[PDB]
């Protein structure tokens, strides 16, 4: 945990202005930071500020420096190395350590070495949970699912049977991968189930947030590719393919067959449909009611945002006639044509 | 398991054309399948791409049979024989099998015959369950909370007190059935709650995805219907009445006192208004905002959809602006008359 | 069971007709059979109060001349229903005593008459104040405060240093303290940014099922005391929840948010972070929330439901307005 000022600045690849020997003991807001505490400016709005700031040490920019009021670090890109120290001095504890004693775990399941399972998981038979694997209290793991090095579970997470999961993934509490797809034929009314026994496949370095739900596909694979974030409250439906790097905000819902590009931003409480394609570098702001494929990347953007209630009244009914206001204009137009 | 092609037939229904001894193994996509995979045709398109499926066999229509490469079982409805022959098929697992010595089950719960419970759930007085339920590990079902035979909950589902599951439901995981409604009474800004006493009554041969909320009534009772097919993520809020087989694909969030008629579809992601009824037959499209009743069958929609955002900004600026268009419109058209 | 002139006293209520009256529930006017005590708001129930088979009825003033049984006579009958249906709870509790298949760190502190449900998991460093009562099935993280009265349904998470005050209800699924969704960016590669804030909740808060409250990332999340939160609703990481504000189910709030005290967020809702909404403030359902909110009172958006064959039309149209706007400039120059 703590660490000196020199050996942290180093790390950082940080230049140091100040007493190395200072030690830092965690990363706080400035307007927290008290003695033994980094943090960092990232507005030069603050440079007159910075007095103010009891922190043991600040991150900033060479341009900021001669503002400083304190053993200063000095970077190109204060963001970037803030999230960096904060890695460094992480105070999150680990979901789990050792196996507990509560856990039930099928004797045919696979542990990798440094593996931690929390009190009351049940790990399912063919299990394959790779090294520094973490399986938090609560969780579930279901047949045949293989978690990759490094990935971790915060608890009451369900993994359902025959599922991916690669290196280094982090996936917390409430989320539910592998649900069967909502896949039904219908026979006079009645609804007839299709069994889902397609997977998901979760790749290296993927983020999801707490009760997001991912179902498996109906032949092939739902798939999430590598270094993809996922906030809470998602729904991600069967068969969708979500590319590298791309990041989908909180309560996104997705529909079945949708495919998604690299390097795409989805707005917080979208909602896509399915069946078509999104391309690479695509942003879609929050909300955005997505109904036809994009084959540019770029900014799109859906919704017609609040106004007093009664206004809104008004515009509602305008924009419900709006047929009848068209009609209006091409008759008025005709006439000053003279027609 | 692994089933010989002419005893699947005669499961299906179906006419065999092609050696009835073929073993098939299990349902695969038609670009995935294998030998001993059985696939098939819904898409006359890919008649001509037949010879380069290699299923063993290929389900299709007696106008597809000509153009068969392989084994062929001719129907009438390839894609619910599609549905049937996957269920014979089917590789996913049961959510447990026998009782789990992890599980705490109250002395007074009444199990039926061949029911299956998972490690670590919890079985509280007074439940009872019938033949052939399984319950998931990490569950929890509630007081007095019955559940009908063959019905099935997957892992970490939570069932409240007092409520009625009937036969053959199938609820995934992470979902939440009988919570509090949310009813509170406001006394000078402070909220007093008002406890949810009646219950949640789903019928049979329901099925819930995951991570969805069905809350408990009030005093009468939050109401599912026989048949009903709910996706993920979806509230039900307290005394809703959804129709028998009525569809809500996901993330439909639905207000309190909400009826629903028999056979409607709800759209992912719609939003619908309380204390009121939509009639049978209703179809709402994807993110509907409905906000009054529905007294016609028929399909109704809404929103704006995506624009590139430059173009957005002006659309939605316009839009804000309309009483002012409209306006404008009234005084042209008083004075060129 | 209790008697009515009983019941009454501890509404404030003025009986009208027999005080012996033996009253076991609270039942829906529909529904209301001998023992059962129910209410009316909504004058439309007057004239067939004859068929209502309850053994008491709350109503107001006005409606007394109506009544066809025995009244309570109360100037706000939804309020007195609501204290009413408390007195007369059936509801039982998430759990009672300590389950020896719980899992309960040597470290944790309990306080008086607290109560653990099976496989419930208790990390090192909680402290359990008086009467709490955890749900089976939950998980509370390391290091987390439960304030005396609070309860936990079945399977809710509580992560690590959080702090819950007194007389709270969580219902079952909800997360709270989960990592808010912060990264840096690093040439296209997501670099988390650990979220080592907390969440603190006030006391008597409600918060309703499968709600996910993120941490904050270096500072709080913070929620009021009196708050009411409905299911299925995300409040991410630093947003600030004033006192007495209610939030309907399925409300997404982005990070930063602050929303001032009395507020009434409508369901489905999506509100933008960075950025303030004042007290008193009521959003319709489904608002889109995009800026500031400095003045009371009522705001909305969204263009309802239309017949599918309109609603094409209307879509079509209100894309094209800009169009529309550039033939009415054009026509107003013609004129
Ligand atoms: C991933 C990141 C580090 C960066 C980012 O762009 C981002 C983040 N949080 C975001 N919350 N909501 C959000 C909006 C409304 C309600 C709830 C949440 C976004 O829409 C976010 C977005 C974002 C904004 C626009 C388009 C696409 C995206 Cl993904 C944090
Ligand atoms: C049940 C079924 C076999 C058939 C069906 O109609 C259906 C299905 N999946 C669906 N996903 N989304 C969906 C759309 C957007 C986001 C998320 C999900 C529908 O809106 C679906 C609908 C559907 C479409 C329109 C109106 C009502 C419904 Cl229920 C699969
Ligand atoms: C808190 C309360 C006792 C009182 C209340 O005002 C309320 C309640 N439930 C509500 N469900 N949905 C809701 C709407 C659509 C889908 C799902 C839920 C409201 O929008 C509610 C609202 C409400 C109405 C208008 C504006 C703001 C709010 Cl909060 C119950
Ligand atoms: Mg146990
Ligand atoms: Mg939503």
């Amino acid at each position: 945990g703590s660490i000196r000022l020199a050996d942290l600045a180093q790390q950082l690849d940080a230049e140091l202005h100040g007493d190395g020997d200072i030690v830092i003991t965690g990363v706080a807001s400035m307007q927290s930071a008290q003695t033994g505490h980094i943090t960092f400016m990232v507005n030069p709005k603050y440079r007159e500020h910075l007095g103010l700031c009891q922190a043991s040490a600040v991150v900033m920019t060479q341009d900021d420096l001669p503002f400083a009021k304190s053993a200063a670090l000095v970077v190109k890109n204060p963001y970037l190395t803030y999230a960096r120290m904060a890695q460094i001095l992480d105070t999150t504890p680990q979901p789990a350590q050792n196996i507990a004693p509560s856990a039930v775990i099928d004797a045919t399941a696979k542990l990798g070495n440094n593996v931690s399972i929390g009190a009351n998981a049940v790990i399912e038979s063919g299990v394959e949970l790779g090294d520094n694997v973490i399986i938090g209290a609560g969780c579930f793991v279901g047949k045949n699912s293989k978690i990759g090095a490094g990935s971790r579970l915060w608890a009451n997470v369900t993994i359902y049977h025959e599922i991916q999961i690669g290196q280094n993934c982090l996936i917390q509490s409430g989320t539910v991968v592998g649900a069967d797809g909502f896949g039904y034929a219908n026979d006079r009314g009645n609804w007839v189930k299709i069994p889902q026994i397609g997977r998901v496949i979760i790749g290296d370095r993927v983020e999801i947030g707490a009760c997001t739900t991912i179902d498996r596909g109906a032949l092939d694979d739902t798939i999430i590719g590598n270094g993809v974030i996922i906030d809470n409250q998602c729904q991600i439906a069967h068969n969708v393919v979500i590319g590298d790097n791309t990041a989908v905000a909180g309560g996104v819902i997705m529909a079945g067959s949708l495919k998604i590009g690299r390097y795409c931003m989805i707005g917080g409480a979208s909602v896509i449909n399915g069946h078509m394609e999104i391309c690479d570098k695509v942003t879609v702001t929050g909300m955005g009611m997505v109904m036809r494929p994009i084959t540019e990347p770029g900014v799109y953007s859906s919704g017609i945002p609040l106004q007093p209630n009664k206004v809104w009244r008004k515009t509602a009914a305008l924009v419900m006639n709006i047929d009848d206001m068209s009609k209006r204009l091409k008759s008025l137009e005709r006439k000053v044509n003279q027609q």
